[PDB]
């Protein structure tokens, strides 16, 4: 045998206990951890398909949406964007992209990569998009979509929604937003402020493990994927196939994929647990917390990166970078002594920012204390320039 | 709100117990349901990066490869053809394919959609590729890459893979190989067999979760990859972006996107599980399990459909739909009253057979005969036109 067993698969599996505080992934609670410990069931069983569409139905509560093109994505929330993308746009088509942090940049590359005729509104990272700035966008270049990120978490920017799915529609352009770390902690209603395509992922303030991601397309976004000339340049992706597996059209469930069994199981468990929450509670929640968290970061002399309090996201809080130190020293600090997690910037805001991260059951008191005097520690013990 | 908790979801999660022996996802054996049930750790972690590393060794081992460019793919065994296609395949390049079954129908629709010029070998199920067929498409079509099915687990069949990568390389052609269901149930060798493109699948011999897949670059294909005129179709599946986070070049790994961490620990244990267990081994494991697969099906009368022993993939069996019966009521008769899943046909082989898998832990003589006394009992309650 050319390669021989590799000796450290020869060693248990061990993993360090650590506090996940950045924007993502989070810690699992007991009850998603135990679901993801379960056994196999067939991938195409009828009680998959009753799993499925009980998620399903998750995802059309945490969406407030009544969509019946509603369903997971089989990857991460890179995934699910490019889901959208791939089957919305076709080449040529006008695509008009909020880029005001590194997931508008993110769609442009996309965009780019499948033909679009990509119109970036490029902003500074901590800005945001009024409706003036879209419908100028909106004017000038005559897009078939809109993307609009909600939770901008690599600023801390929470970008306002209402009237944005009206605007775009009298323009005949389809409103997509990215809600993967506004989702469950912030307020979000899909039908009621006019998204048409609408994603999100699982390892946010749902608490799932990463890897699974969740997708809503209204009928006038389905109008458009189904209308089309070309095919997808994805199979992976391509609607019409996901949409029969999922039970959305009038089709038997055909073979596809295989779905992510064990994930589903634990991305059912965090839709149930955030059900049982309430919606409502659980933006109640992170609005408290994210406040406290606020009040705690000010009174060591950090200075909040976003200055108008209402476009600060509860779920991810960018932190300026206090003068003279090495964001990566307090970061490694952080993890290093208290096995901590928080983040630094992320695209644009690299270099100027720390992301903290306060995502459905670690959006507690408990841990903004933790985070706190672990960032009181690193200011004290990093390096400062002299 | 417009939309109330939903009931359903207000009750607790229940599974039932199946012995899937379907062509998969397979059952998990213990170690790799504890890895699911474990804690997270940051996405780009030093300990996760330890972890991914060991994972990429225990690819090396099992695809018996030292290709540096080798790495999980974020995505089911379609996800790993779909990366393998887009990185390669330019528009307008030629892509020579093996249609013997579903996969090389799949890998047309890809190469379709990602603007190559498609060339089927169209194969009825149950067959496979000789040198000389390859070399004619070679000849006519000169692709720049060749797609073959090692484990046709939609027909039941074992590709020889001897000698077809040095054929293409002749060619200028590289080899993409699918291993998804062959892998550690039959011999594979990817460097020694010239192969440039191979992928596998978690759910199958390896008895992980499903929704990962395994992949590995030759030279030869990274040098096709790098140097493409154009951005491959996908960013989710762009192999830069892949191959840095995944530690595979020399730059520092940069976020490209969140990785299945959960996924990974069971992934982890998979491999650690083959590895401690002995390729060599787990082959034996699997010939001997189907070899006595197959002569208790035919002790009940039924017909294995790919006749040829020596074509038979042992992870996979094709039995013919026996003559009078309606397969789905077998299929059915054995899960309701077994609780065994097995499956009927896929692709081209779709109402010909039933399929019968024999993987990794489940690839045992208990579950052969699991498996014969709920056909025998399903031969003898279900109508017969
Ligand atoms: C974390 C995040 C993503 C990317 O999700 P991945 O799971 O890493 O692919 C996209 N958009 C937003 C707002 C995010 O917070
Ligand atoms: C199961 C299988 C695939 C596809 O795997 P998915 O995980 O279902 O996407 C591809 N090739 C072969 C040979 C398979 O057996």
């Amino acid at each position: 045998l050319l390669v021989t067993p590799p000796k450290a698969l020869l060693k248990p599996l061990s993993i360090p206990n650590q506090l996940l505080l950045g924007p993502g992934p989070s810690n699992l609670p007991p009850r998603i951890m135990a679901a993801g410990g379960l056994q196999m069931i067939g991938s195409m069983s009828k009680d998959m398909y009753q799993i499925m569409d009980e998620i399903k139905e998750g995802i059309q509560y945490v969406f407030q949406t009544r969509n019946p093109l509603t369903l997971v994505i089989s990857g991460s929330g890179h995934c699910a964007l490019e889901a959208a993308l791939v089957n919305v746009l076709e080449p040529g088509d006008s695509f008009l992209v909020g880029a005001n942090g590194i997931w508008g940049q993110r769609a442009v590359d996309i965009g780019e990569r499948i033909g679009a005729r990509v119109h970036p509104m490029t902003k500074d990272p901590g800005g945001h998009y009024t409706l003036q700035e879209v419908e100028e966008g909106l004017a000038q270049h005559k897009p078939v979509l809109l993307f609009l990120t909600h939770g901008e978490s690599s600023t801390g920017v929470l970008q306002p929604l209402d009237g944005f799915g009206e605007l775009c529609h009298r323009y005949k352009c389809l409103l997509l937003v990215d809600s993967v770390a506004s989702l469950g902690g912030t307020p979000l209603y899909m039908d009621r402020q006019g998204i048409d395509i609408l994603y999100s992922g699982s390892q946010k303030a749902l608490n799932a493990p990463p890897g699974t991601s969740l997708i809503s397309f209204s009928d006038k976004a389905k109008k458009k994927m189904y209308s089309r000339k070309t095919k997808p340049f994805s199979f992976y992706l391509d609607i019409k196939w996901l949409a029969n597996f999922w039970g959305c059209d009038d089709q038997p469930r055909m073979y596809h994929h295989t779905i992510p069994v064990i994930s589903l199981y634990s991305l059912r468990e965090s839709l149930a647990l955030i059900a049982e929450q309430g919606l409502e509670n659980s933006w109640r929640q992170h609005r408290e917390a994210a406040a406290y968290l606020h009040g705690r970061l000010q009174a060591l002399g950090l200075q909040l990166f976003v200055k108008d309090p209402a476009l600060r996201l509860p779920t991810v809080t960018t932190v300026a970078v206090p003068a003279g130190y090495d964001w990566r020293d307090i970061v490694s600090y952080v993890i290093d002594h208290f096995d901590i997690e928080i983040m630094g910037g992320l695209g644009p805001s690299t270099g100027k920012v720390l992301r903290i991260g306060l995502l459905g059951c670690n959006a507690t008191r408990e841990n903004v204390d933790r985070v706190t005097e672990a960032l009181r520690a690193a200011l004290q013990h990093c390096p400062k320039k002299k």
